[PDB]
């Protein structure tokens, strides 16, 4: 079946009026049978198959959450969840995740602010017809412990209801006395309509989490005797967090209403309304903060947190569908979007017994660890946690938007397709920050509006194939993260009147299906850029005089080789360059760093390369195996602090115990590699998790 396939034909958001193949833009999907082959738990682990998504990293002043960078550009304030906007901090799911779309290069016209490199979108499983009981049981090494429950139940009159329930719990793999992750979650809906032309669902999720967080290795140079370079040398697995200290908890509601009605068999109006709520709370430990202690065989536990609590409304109002007016067939999607978000955002002081005051940490040369603050560089001990911490409200935050767009993909001829799409954006976003010890209250606000859009043509040689050419348009406006987000977003009184950052894609491609359309093949060459970004000039001045540009190279090949032999791969080189900097300013002093004019981009690797693939060895057993590789990533625009190239192994068995049982065992990370997935501009990078072993029962009637 097509369910089974890990080539997908089409996307499930109806803003790709056209199939992938006729589509003048790269777009990803992370299958379903993917994400059941490698049991991928959570969006982070996922996007570990996409060739060049880089994950970023936390610190004092950016929540450590899910942060995908495409093609160089931040896309954390860019990720959607069935077309809507939904970029809180969090730490992503995959229970109630069918397909992960992502879009590589600029798509303002279809998502709005943002969007520069990309974006992501996770599709969710929803009520729908025909009944069904899903389930997995899974227990691995490290203390994994897993259980999903998938039910759907069709009334046979048009109305279907579903629910997916789930309990999570791992350590670290490889990681002793280190992170640990705890989390419950549930996804019900109810569909109405089924089959007819008029159509309501009823949605809503719910994850929770409570973890023990991780920290990361210091970087450090034992020839210059700083905190550069590398990550330091220590064992693999060591974990410099305070768990008697640390946490993290995240909670995140979403509901949603979505109704549909098919004006004729050919056009539908849609509106969808979602509410969403969004906590997150957490206490986490940067190794050292780059204070030398490494070089005595310490690390000073610097403490990073924050208290958030968002909740946002979207309606989105969307006519689809397509018209043929005889000499051309349009195939649109125009419609309209309003949303509002606001956020309080606090973190934590730390009391001493004496009352000493701090918000990240107390002897941090390391002078007198009676009370813990430092611990060893090699073999580090849990020790207790006895000062205090008390919540320190900071500031609240609240950004409404309004926009308007037309998609229209139009058929020339069966040969010749003209892709379109225009949008106006009105964007403003305010954040009131209470008084400190250094500044007065205030208030910023930004209010932008912008028009963006998409110009294509695919002409296809035969029906099977696609050359194009495109290009598409960003806006991301400062203030973008909405309180607590991605840091290069953030606002305050100095850049709040700024304009909003203008970025750019040009790209060709051509796409095949082959083999009797069970194989699709995808390349993309395309430079997409920012061609004016937003850059510090001096201690409280910014410009949006900056430039960077990624000249890249996309290669994708999904879909069954044989009946018994199917694939995943992709592909990609990226040429990445810091074309034009600004100042760094720390405390009232700025670093120029036009000395770094031309260097390679941060968090984008200049190669990488993923591969799935499965064999039916036996009509009941399959094998898999994959191999993920790339190249060194940089953390800093000086290029000085670095994590190597690396290549992760992974295997898969899956036995067909009868027909409506499976068991499954994964091997992760096959080889035991030590690699790092995120690196942070300063400080440290984070490793990733060690060798895993997880075996699952799968029942499915
Ligand atoms: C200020 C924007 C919020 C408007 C009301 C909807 C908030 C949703 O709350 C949680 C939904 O679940
Ligand atoms: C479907 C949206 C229709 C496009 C609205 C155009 C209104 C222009 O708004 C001004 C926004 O800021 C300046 C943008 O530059 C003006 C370019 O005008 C493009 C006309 O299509
Ligand atoms: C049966 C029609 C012939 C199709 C020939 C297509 C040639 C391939 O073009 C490659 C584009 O790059
Ligand atoms: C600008 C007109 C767009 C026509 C459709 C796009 C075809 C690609 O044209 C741009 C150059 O493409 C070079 C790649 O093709 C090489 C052989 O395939």
């Amino acid at each position: 079946t097509q369910e089974e396939s890990l080539k997908v034909d089409q996307s499930a958001n109806s803003k790709f009026v056209a199939p992938l193949l006729d589509t003048p833009k790269s777009v990803s999907v992370i299958s379903k049978q993917l994400i059941e082959d490698t049991k991928v738990t959570t969006l982070a682990d996922a996007l570990r198959t996409v060739p060049g998504i880089t994950l970023g990293a936390g610190e004092g002043g950016n929540p450590n959450g899910d942060r995908p960078f495409i093609r160089g550009y931040s896309s954390e304030s860019s990720m959607y969840i069935d077309g809507i906007r939904n970029s809180t901090s969090q730490n992503r799911e995959m229970f109630a995740v069918e397909q992960v779309e992502v879009t590589k290069g600029s798509a303002s016209a279809m998502g709005g602010a943002g969007s520069v490199g990309g974006s992501i979108n996770m599709i969710s499983k929803v009520a729908k017809k025909g009944d069904f009981l899903e389930g997995s049981v899974a227990a691995g090494t490290d203390n994994y412990q897993r259980i999903t429950l998938d039910g759907n139940k069709d009334f046979g009159n048009g109305i279907a209801a579903r629910v997916a329930v789930l309990g999570h719990q791992n350590e670290k793999a490889g990681q002793s006395n280190g992170a640990e992750y705890k989390r419950v979650g549930i996804a019900p809906s109810i569909t109405f309509g089924l089959d007819t032309p008029t159509r309501a669902t009823l949605s809503y999720y719910y994850l929770q989490t409570d973890d023990k967080p991780d920290s990361g290795i210091p970087y450090w140079d034992s020839s210059l005797g700083k905190a550069q370079g590398k990550p330091a040398e220590v064992k693999q697995g060591t974990y410099y967090g305070w768990k008697d200290r640390d946490f993290q908890k995240q909670e995140n509601h979403i509901g949603t209403i979505k109704l549909e009605h098919d004006l004729t068999d050919n056009i539908t109006i849609t509106n969808t309304a979602m509410y969403a709520k969004s906590k997150n709370d957490y206490v986490w430990t940067n190794p050292d903060d780059s204070k030398g202690n490494v070089g005595k065989g310490l690390v000073w536990h610097r403490l990073n947190s924050a208290i958030t609590d968002s909740e946002t409304f979207t309606d989105q109002l969307a006519l689809t569908g397509k018209f043929d007016t005889g000499f051309l067939k349009h195939r649109f999607n125009v419609g309209a979007e309003y949303s509002k978000q606001k956020t309080d955002k606090g973190g934590y002081n730390i009391i001493d017994a004496k009352g000493n005051v701090s918000s990240t940490g107390f002897y941090s040369d390391c002078s007198d660890l009676s009370t813990n603050w430092c611990t060893s560089l090699n073999g580090p001990t849990q020790k207790p946690f006895v000062d205090r911490l008390q919540a320190r409200p900071d500031f609240d935050a609240t950004v409404e938007s309004t926009s308007v767009y037309l998609l229209d993909n139009i058929e020339i001829t069966p040969k010749w397709l003209l892709d379109l799409g225009l949008r106006w954006d009105k964007f403003e976003a305010e954040q009131n920050f209470l008084a400190t010890s250094s500044a007065a209250a205030y208030t910023a606000k930004n209010n932008s509006d912008f028009v963006t859009y998409q110009a294509g043509i695919t002409f296809k040689p035969t029906e099977n194939g696609s050359i194009y050419t495109s290009y598409a348009t960003s806006a991301s406006p400062v203030g973008l993260n909405a309180g607590w987000g991605d840091n290069s977003e953030t606002i305050n009184a100095n850049n709040q009147m700024i304009d909003p950052e203008e970025a750019q894609t040009f790209e060709i491609g051509t796409k095949w299906d082959f083999l009797d359309n069970h194989l699709n093949l995808t390349a993309a060459i395309f430079r997409t850029e920012k061609q004016n970004t937003r850059v510090q000039i001096d201690p409280t001045t910014y410009a949006n005089v900056g430039e960077s540009k990624v000249d890249g190279f996309e290669l994708g090949l999904n879909g069954e080789i044989t009946d018994k032999w199917n694939i995943s791969a992709g592909y990609t080189y990226l040429d990445s360059e810091l074309t034009k900097n600004g100042k760094s300013c720390r405390s009232g002093k700025c670093t120029d760093q036009s000395i770094y004019n031309g260097n390679q981009m941060p968090n984008v690797p200049k190669q990488a390369a993923t591969l799935w693939t499965t064999y039916k060895v036996l009509p009941q057993l399959t094998v898999g195996a994959g191999a993920v590789y790339s190249d060194k990533v940089y953390g800093d625009v000086a290029n000085t602090k670095w994590v190597p190239s690396y290549v992760r192994y992974d295997a898969m068995a899956r036995y067909n115990v009868n027909k409506n049982v499976d068991l499954q065992l994964n091997i992760n990370n096959l080889s035991d590699k030590r690699y790092f997935t995120k690196a942070y501009a300063s400080h440290y990078a984070t490793e990733a998790e060690g060798r895993s072993a997880v075996l699952a029962v799968n029942f499915k009637y």
